[PDB]
């Protein structure tokens, strides 16, 4: 509250390591469906059904021009990626099972990273 504060924890860093993390979801081999915006013109069903679509290039634009004001915005859209996925596909899919993996990959990197 007011002039009552937690001890500060250095933040000076967080930038950096959700690069880091980033490129290393970006180089994962199942990375291939989250690259890249889906295309709006060219899925059915995809603009209508996902209010809010997410992509890992977008994360990357975002990081990358300060629009992520702490690292709980950052894994947020990290996340909506991967929530988005699972509305969309099948779980027996390869793109369902790729939304998996990567959602695992990045809930263990985030975890050793800061937690």
């Amino acid at each position: 509250s007011m002039s009552v504060k937690k001890p500060k924890r250095d933040d000076s860093k967080d930038l950096a390591l959700c690069s880091m993390i980033l490129t290393e979801m970006e180089t994962h081999e199942d990375a291939w469906p989250f690259l890249l915006p889906v295309n709006l013109k060219l899925v059915p069903g995809y603009k209508k059904v996902i209010k809010k679509p997410m992509d890992f290039s977008t994360i990357r634009e975002k990081l990358s021009s300060g629009q992520y004001p702490n690292l709980e915005t950052f894994a947020l859209d990290v996340r909506l990626v991967f929530d988005n996925c699972e509305t969309f596909n099948e779980d027996d899919s390869d793109i369902g099972r790729a939304g998996h993996n990567m959602r695992k990959y990045f809930e263990k990197k985030w975890t050793d990273t800061f937690k």
